[PDB]
Parts: structure tokens; C-alpha cells; sequence
């Protein structure tokens, strides 16, 4: 009975296997497996024909490592067999496990593994349980794990990995031998969206700084893994025009020039090199490279799997309910979710709330706000372009991203309010300086953080918790949990708990109305009049940004590298980050009514 | 509800505690427990949290927080031998830091790592405003303070205890304790209690004619000390001529007169010892870790000393190779080493009556005329106990005088292999047994235990009978889930697939009823004890290496031995008839009390 995942729609996406038994009947177990057991220890006291009777006892519970209680639960674990399938050196195996399931156990410790599975077969041919025959057959086998995966994500991986990561993370492997079924919140349509959007937005940018060379020279391609459309191949004849690769299936194809040209060699964020006249020039016989086919078959080309990352993570202001969530490029890649753990500097994705809490203070989007050098506090911030513009309104400088201004209204507002309104966001007292770095969107955040920020304004300044489990039913089909989410409006649930109010209804109404003149009039790809946005850069764009949202979904995007570097200097959130944004929020809110912030 | 052991007559002396949940009602847990647990992580997505607050009550009796705690209850229990409501906030915090990893962060493992997550976590209460600054200062000064109470209760009889969780886990790991079983044992509590008392005086005769080794430690801390065995740890604090002062654990001084330690001549070696001690600042320094024993009245000390030599002893019932008492060493205690199961040593003389049952075997009989005479085996010429030799003389002289030139003579008559295969076929080990005419003279390496299944041999008429400790196991409900089918020597004597398993006959009826008299003849010949029904052999390998005895009567067979863990010399006044014999006699004659004489058929 494992952990059962499913999507809001009741579809299952995820099957988390936990502890194992599977009680077979004694007279079904075969002799040479009691007779493994019998000759597992060189004293028994209870020759040995009493351990065969006290054997029946704990043939079923004896724990045997990895989840595996008793015999049969050992041979599907290890081995992906019946107990009547194995063969005597994997009887001897299990047979040395009890013991101590750590010291022996054959994935954690293969060596001493080998050396007590023999020292039991000596034993066993020396008991004459096998003959010499048996003996050399079987002291000769390698160790042979044919491991099941029990632990079934191929669907929505970042969901389904995201139910088992959190129950363990708060309260231990007990939370998945529970045979619970959990039904979250994700939407699986928006899923799929998020999955493809983050996948061809990084593959945008990756194409864009040009060809890295292969991810490996001289390596064994058994160590390489598939994955978003990316299949490892080992380059075996280099020509004029094309290549030869030889696939993990065993086939070799043949690359032509049209599926490698596009590789112009990387040279920095900031350049790249002429365009490829040969094929020499872009792979080297012994390289591991990535290949992706087209619709069926057909043709090949020569792909990379980006060095840079990027996050998703929608989520409904109303209740905080998460419908999609994507932590990078792919699962496989890195199995890291950047959208609960990935901290990162805002930039100026932040600057919202501080501007919203201007607003609450009396201003306007007209008011006067005066950018101008700073060096109030003995550390002068400058400005993107290293420029300054004199007095403009409040809605310039949100737009413009005036850092100057930004510090300025942190002096006005005081930063006391602003590490207020940030920790109602999720975050913690220790994550928030006292300093007027703050306005610079400096701390640390989750994007999830950003997404419950941003929610604010959709919602009319509420509080809303991102939360991803509606319901709990315990295996029988009992209803054992149940979400009760504060809402921001109670009302609103069509097309109990109340959610307390963090930001003024006219402030996160009239913030609303400056994103969405921000992105209607600034930037400029969607037909949609209810979208109110916000992008972010941090200093020497080390992080691309963009949150944005409609009445309905709150959406926000990320692009970075893992170790901070440059993403280049035309790489701001609006080039990386928005493209994957656009994508999601098109094809998320395709068909349905314009929703936007009520003013109540 | 833990893993119970009980006697034969039926006496509970252990209970081992395995896997513990006491599930609690949600309410009935202390909002700081809650309050711990809600800042033990960062962010929760399933200031306030609230979502972790109602799927905590579903996990909160089941999750596990390390040595074998399942639930908030069970972990109060298991590190502190408290209730949830009795817990510190300090305590509480430490055990909401455990769920994401209970070894990384277990206090029992990993006390630095356990410290810096619970400071951590009471960091974030007094962060949220769960805890008060007077609180967290209170909390946050607070040591590890574990009191984890002990699960593993065997104080009656423990070598007899520990070999039940010993031999559980060794054959089927820690889930044969959690299954919360009634264990019943074939050990008799009364000769079990005997056998306890036989090993420990025994010890305590050869080490006090071995001398005075001086004191356990000195200028060392007392409360470092156990007390065992009848004797306590006491701190000297005054030397007068005649006497001293000692400081006991519970902080009276108590006055050890003259008596109490004139034996203590000083040690040398094992065939040296000091002259009489004449004052008593020759036996002791001021700050001297000594132990001491009191009399009945506690009216009275004694200056005693723990044994630095070890010993066993094993009996079992010969007919079905059930075990009556099991003792590892001087005291459980001092060492949980138990030497009757584990104590491979060289057996000595003691192997001789094997190789002279297969001499009878072939054809001999007690009277049959065998050769005292020198004899050259390739650059080893073994030489008898004297020395001397003398020439034609029965089988049964040649056994009991232990003459090593019949017994090479013996092993040459049956053959080295015959031999081998009879040994095993006695209960020794094939890749213990060397290939060799000095197995002749008892060189294999052995476990007493196999050698009380080898005498049982003579016991019982020459069948092969296993040991065995379990009589039969009971589940919780009260349901006999095992009943031991062990296999019988003779199955009509009980009366005094199938239902009784037939021991495999090893020896001829008259070879072993044969062997039986000559080890009767031995032992009435220069043995005390008022029984006419004993069988015996004594055993000393080189250098006094081991002295031992392996005796019998036809209901018991009980062998003992004597001996350093680290092979040394006893001394040379020390054999088997010396160190290990008083030791059987002195369990014999109280075991075997008010029962009729019973010997082999
Ligand atoms: C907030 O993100 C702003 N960041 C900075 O002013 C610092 C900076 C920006 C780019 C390179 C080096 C340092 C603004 N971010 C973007 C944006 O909002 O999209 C701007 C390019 C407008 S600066
Ligand atoms: C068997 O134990 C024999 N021992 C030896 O040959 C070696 C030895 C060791 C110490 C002293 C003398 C000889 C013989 N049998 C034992 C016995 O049965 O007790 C003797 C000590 C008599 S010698």
C-alpha cells in the first residue's frame, strides 16, 4: 500500500513505495533459502534442525535493509524477483543481511557484502545443503541487483517529488509507510504548461550564448541519463559536414550539418564566436554529447543542456493554493526544487511592496519622489544605467527600477514596516537585515515567498499561505485531512477561514493598476487586459526575474546559474525570465474570463 | 509489552524492550510540544504556520525519533523517563529536531550536532513568540540532561538473559525483540543460582592464593566504579598500622580491621607470591580504589579483590541437550563475554575419553592392553606428565593416569581422519579440528559447550543430542507459536513430522556405557561429594594454560574451566583437578541434592 499522489483532477502522478513484507507460506519457501539461513551463523543454540523450526517464526518481519522486511519483500527489492527466482548466491546474500542490514548490506557496503555471501556458501557446501557443483556455480556470480524502482515520479516529477520531500523533511520515512493518499492542488494542464515553458524558455537562452562544447571527453556513456527530449551519445567519426554518435540503446546516427550549424562557440555571456565551418570545430571524436530527435523519427540534431537554471511556481491568491511548480530545468538533471529551496536576491522584484507601503504612508502613483545621488548611510547605491533623473512620480520610479528613490521611501517608511510586511511573505526574523540594502532586494527569498507577495496585490492585501494538500484519505478511503485555508475573500469561492489583512485595500489596489500599467505600457504579447507584472534584475544580472498576475493565478519565474555568475548584459528579467512567463500565463489563462483585483 | 524471558520454574528474569509507541491524545499534548515542532522547520507549505498543526496530529504518535522511538511518548520515555506534560522546553525542542534525520541529530550519537539544532529550534520559538526571553534563556543554558532508563531489564540471572537477546539477534536481527514474545527457557532458576555462586567462589579461592594484585586504580574518581559480585567500590582515606579507612559509594566510612586483609600477601607472578603483609600501608595507599565486602549484618569488611582470571560453566540435560545453567565469565558485569558459548580454548585431557571411546569402538574394552612406551612422531616426541613410562597397562589406567603415548598410539591404531570425523561427529568444529597426531593431546580449539554435548555422549548411552535454551515461545495472546522438538537420546526416559525426533546414535550402547565407568573410576579414585553416580575427566593443556572438568551423572552434565582470557599460566600447582574441579563438585553436589542416584544404561 504506497504513498499515493494525485493532481486536482484525482489523476495519479506519484506512487512512494515504503516499507515492505510480503508473508509467504513456509512450505512455499525453497529449501536452499532455509538451508542459507541455517548455515548464516556458526552457532545455534535454540545441528541447526531447531533454527529451522524457530525460522518460520521471523521468515516474514526479519528486517533485511532498504525497506526489506522478510524474505519475499528482500528478493523484489534487491533483486525485482520471487523467492522461487533466486538463485542460491542471492539466497546466501539475503541469508548474511540479518545480522546487521548495514554493515552487510550489498548497495551500501558491496565488498564485505561478497566476502560473508562466499564465507556462507563455504559454510553451505561444507554442511553439504549444496554441491561442489552449486558451489563453484554460484561463489563465481557478481552481486547482480536488478533493483526495482519503487519510488514511481515520471509524470509531473517536481509535484510528485515536492508531496514526498515535504512529509519527509517535517516528519520522517514514517510519513510515507503510512499508505496515505494525498490529493494536492496542481493543476495538471498548468503542470504540463509550467514543465514545457521553463524547458524552452532556458533552451531559448542556452541556444542564444552558443555552443559550450560537450558535457563530457573520455567518459562512460552508461553514466549518463535522458531526459527533456535529450538523449547522451557518444561521438565515433567526426566528417566535412556531419557527425557519428553512438546512442545508449546501442544504434549510431548521423548528425548533418543543418542539426549543428546553429553552434557558434561560447566565448563569454557577452560573446560568442563565428559561426561553425566544419564539424571538427564543434565535437571531437570520444564526446559525450546530447542528441534530440524531431516528431517520430526522421532527422537528429545536436542540443545542450543548459548550464543555467530556472523556477515556476503559480499559485491562487485567493487561498494560496500551488497549481504549478517547476524547480529547474529537469528532475532528472537536479532533483533541487528552486522554487522552495532555491534562495536567491530578488533585485527588483521587491520593489512592490516597499512602493505599496509608500502608498499606505499617504502617496500616490502621481506623488513626486526624487532620484538623486544617495550617500546617506556612508554607502552610495547607483543606479542601473549609472544615471540619476531628478523628481518623477512614484509610478517612473516602480517602473524605471530607481534604486536611489527605493532607499529613499525605506528612509520614509522605515525598516521596521518593511521587515513586516516581508516576514507575512513567509520569511524568517534571521533572513532580513535591519539594513537599507532591503530596498535593493538584496535578502535572500524563495520564489514561493515572491508568489505569496505578489498575491497581495491580487487579492486586495491579504495574507494568503501557499499550501499544496487539499485532502488526506488514509488507504481504507477515509477522509483524515481536509484543507482549511485562510482566504483572502470568502465570498469569491465562485466563478470558513478568513485571511488577515497585511497591505490597505486602495494601497494593493492602486499597486495592482501600476503593474498592470507597467506591463500594458512598458515592455513592448498576450490578449489579456487583467495582467499586472513586475520584472527584476539584480546587480550584474546574476538573477533574471518576473512575478506577475491576474485576478485568478499569480505566477513567478526565475533564471540564474546554481554558483552566481553573469547572465550576460542583455539579460535582464524582462529578456530571460518574462519569455517563460508569457509562455505559462497564455496558455494557463487561455479560455477564461477577465479577472482583476476588487476594490472593496 | 517487551520481549519476556522466563526460567523453567517459571521465574521472569528479563524483559528486553524493543520498538516503543504510547499513543496520546491530541489534546493532551503540551502547546510547547506543538509550538516545537512548528519551528523546528523554516517553511511549511502542506507569525503563524497552522498547516503543520493539523497534519502533525496525524504523524505525531508514529513518527520515528531515533533508539527505537515511535511518537512524541515513546522518544519522552526512551531519552528522559518522562511523560510529554513532564518534559522541559529545552527537552521538547530537542526531541522536534530528530524527525529529518534521528542520527545526524540523535543526542545518544551526536550530542554537539543534537545541541546546535535544539538551540537552533528554541532560536525560532522565541522568534515567532511561541517562548518568552526568560523562556529561552532557561531553556537555551540547559545541558543534554538525558536520563534514558534502561528497556533491557536482566538482573536475576544475566548471563542466562543476555544469551536469549544475544542469540535472537544474532540469528534474526533486532525484530525478534520487538515482536513482544514470552520466551521459556530451559534453565533452572536454583541451579542456575548455584552455578552463579560456584564460579564466583572458585575464582575467588585461585585468586586469593595467587595474592594481593593491588588496588583498581588510585587517585581516580569513585563514581567512575560499579559494585558486582558482592563487592563495592571504596575510596581509601586513612592507612593505621593495623587497619584502614575507606570512603563507600553511598558516603560512609567504613573500618577494615587486620583480618580483613592479612591474606594479602603480595603478587608476583602466578608461582610467586609475597610474604604475609605485616602492616597494612604495605596493602594500601591513601586514595586507593579498593573493593570491599561486608558480612550478613554489614557489621564487618572485608578487603576483597575481582579476579583478573576467568571461568564457565554449562550444564545440560544430556537426554535432549537442554541447558540448566550458563555462567560466561566471573560476573556479568565485569564482562558480558560469555565464554560458555563464545570461549574457544584448547580442551586438553579432556578430549582423551573421544579418542578412547573409538579405541572400544573398534574393539578394545577397559581391560584391553595398550603400550606406555616412547614414542617418535616425525621431530615430535611427546613425553607423559612424569616423564616415565609404564609399558602393558589396561586402557582404563592409561585414560585416567592421562598417559600421552597411548593416546598417539590410540589415534595411530584408529587413524587421523576416523578420528577427525568422530570429533565432529562429538560436536567440534571440522576447520577447528587440525589434521595432526597432536589432536591426540587435546590442541583443537573448542567451546565447553561442545564439550558438554561430547560427555552427554557418555550420559546418555552414545547419541548425538543438541544444546537448546528455548522450551517453547508464546505469543502475546497467550498461543504457543513454538514448541521445541529437540532430538531425544531416549525418548521412553521422558515417562520416568512426527511428534519425538530420535537423537542419531554416535557410539556403540557398550563403549559408552564402557567410557561412562572408566570416568566413574577417575573420579572415585582421587576426586567428596556423597554420590556414587558421577563420571568425570580432568584437563590441563600447556603451561597450565586451562585447567578444566567435564562431569556428569545420568540426568546432568556439567563442564567448568579455568583459565586468562589472554593465555597465561595458572601457576603450576593449578590443573583442572585443582582450579576447575572444585568449581563442578561444588555445583554437582547442590544441583544433584535430594535426587536418586542416576547413571548411564
Ligand atoms: C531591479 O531589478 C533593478 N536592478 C538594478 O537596478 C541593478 C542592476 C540591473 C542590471 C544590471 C546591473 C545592476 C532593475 N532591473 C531591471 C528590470 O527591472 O528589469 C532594469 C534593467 C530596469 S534595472
Ligand atoms: C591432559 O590434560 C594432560 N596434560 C598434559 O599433558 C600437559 C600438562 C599440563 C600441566 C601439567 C602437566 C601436564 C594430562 N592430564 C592432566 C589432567 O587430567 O588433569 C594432568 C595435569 C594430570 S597431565
Amino acid at each position: 500500500k504506497p504513498l499515493q499522489v494525485y493532481t486536482a483532477d484525482n489523476q495519479l502522478i506519484a506512487e512512494y513505495g515504503g516499507k515492505l513484507s510480503i508473508p509467504v507460506e513456509y512450505k512455499q519457501i525453497p529449501p536452499n533459502f532455509i538451508h542459507a539461513f541455517l548455515a548464516a551463523e556458526d552457532s545455534s543454540f535454540f545441528q541447526n534442525l531447531s533454527k529451522e523450526d524457530i525460522l518460520s517464526l521471523y521468515v516474514n518481519k526479519i528486517f533485511l535493509g532498504k525497506n526489506a522486511y522478510g524474505i519475499a519483500a528482500a528478493a523484489k527489492i534487491y533483486y525485482n524477483k520471487s523467492i522461487n527466482e533466486l538463485s542460491i548466491a542471492q539466497m546466501a546474500m539475503i541469508a548474511g543481511l540479518p545480522k546487521a542490514p548495514s554493515k552487510y548490506n550489498p548497495v551500501v557496503n558491496p565488498e564485505r557484502a561478497l566476502e560473508r555471501r562466499n564465507w556462507i556458501l563455504g559454510r553451505m557446501l561444507q554442511l553439504g545443503y549444496i554441491s561442489q557443483a552449486e558451489y563453484q556455480k554460484a561463489v563465481a556470480e557478481p552481486i547482480n541487483l536488478n533493483m526495482p524502482n519503487r519510488d514511481l515520479n515520471n509524470i509531473h516529477p517536481y509535484a510528485g517529488e515536492m508531496v514526498r520531500s515535504e512529509l519527509v523533511k517535517h516528519f520522517g520515512e514514517q510519513a510515507i509507510d503510512s499508505g496515505y493518499k494525498v490529493y494536492t492542488t496542481i493543476n495538471a494542464k498548468r503542470q504540463a504548461i509550467a514543465e514545457k515553458a521553463v524547458q524552452d524558455g532556458l533552451e531559448a537562452y542556452d541556444r542564444r550564448h552558443g555552443w559550450r562544447g560537450a558535457e563530457a571527453h573520455d567518459k562512460p556513456l552508461s553514466e549518463f541519463r535522458a531526459y527533456a527530449n535529450t538523449y547522451p551519445a557518444q561521438v565515433t567519426k567526426v566528417n566535412s559536414s556531419s557527425f557519428e554518435a553512438l546512442m545508449q540503446d546501442g544504434s549510431t546516427v548521423t548528425v548533418q550539418w543543418s542539426g549543428m550549424s546553429w553552434a557558434r562557440p561560447y566565448r563569454n555571456a557577452n560573446s560568442v564566436g563565428a559561426a561553425p565551418s566544419r564539424a571538427s570545430q564543434i565535437v571531437k571524436v570520444k564526446d559525450i554529447v546530447r542528441l534530440r530527435p524531431n516528431e517520430a523519427k526522421t532527422a537528429w540534431s545536436l542540443v545542450q543542456v543548459p548550464k543555467v537554471q530556472g523556477q515556476l511556481i503559480a499559485i491562487n491568491p485567493n487561498d494560496g493554493s500551488i497549481e504549478a511548480i517547476v524547480g529547474g530545468y529537469n528532475f532528472y538533471q537536479s532533483k533541487f526544487n528552486r522554487a522552495l529551496q532555491g534562495w536567491r536576491q530578488p533585485g527588483s522584484t521587491i520593489k512592490p511592496f516597499l512602493y505599496a507601503l509608500a502608498l499606505e504612508r499617504g502617496m500616490t502613483p502621481y506623488s513626486m519622489v526624487n532620484d538623486s545621488p544617495i550617500t546617506i548611510g556612508k554607502w552610495t547605491p547607483k543606479n542601473s544605467d549609472g544615471r540619476y533623473l531628478g523628481m518623477i512620480p512614484l509610478r517612473r520610479a516602480l517602473y524605471l527600477s530607481r534604486n536611489t528613490v527605493s532607499v529613499r521611501l525605506l528612509q520614509t517608511v522605515g525598516i521596521e514596516r518593511t521587515r513586516q510586511l516581508f516576514m507575512d511573505f513567509g520569511l524568517q526574523e534571521d533572513q532580513i537585515p535591519r539594513n537599507y540594502t532591503i530596498a535593493l532586494g538584496t535578502p535572500q527569498v524563495l520564489p514561493i515567498q515572491m508568489a505569496t507577495g505578489y498575491a497581495t496585490f491580487a487579492n486586495g492585501g491579504y495574507r494568503v499561505q501557499p499550501h499544496f494538500i487539499q485532502r488526506i484519505e488514509d488507504a481504507y478511503g477515509k477522509v483524515i485531512y481536509e484543507a482549511k485555508p485562510e482566504y483572502a475573500c470568502i465570498p469569491c469561492i465562485n466563478a470558513y477561514r478568513q485571511a488577515q489583512r497585511i497591505l490597505k485595500s486602495s494601497s494593493a489596489y492602486d499597486m495592482a493598476n501600476i503593474l498592470r500599467d507597467v506591463i500594458e505600457h512598458g515592455t513592448g504579447k498576450i490578449g489579456r487586459s487583467d495582467l499586472g507584472g513586475k520584472t527584476g534584475t539584480t546587480n550584474d544580472a546574476k538573477d533574471a526575474w518576473f512575478a506577475g498576475f491576474n485576478g485568478k493565478l499569480v505566477t513567478v519565474t526565475w533564471v540564474g546559474f546554481d554558483q552566481p555568475t553573469t547572465l550576460g548584459r542583455r539579460e535582464y528579467g524582462g529578456i530571460a525570465a518574462l519569455p517563460i512567463w508569457i509562455n505559462f500565463m497564455g496558455q494557463a489563462l487561455q479560455g477564461t474570463p477577465a479577472a482583476w483585483v476588487r476594490l472593496e
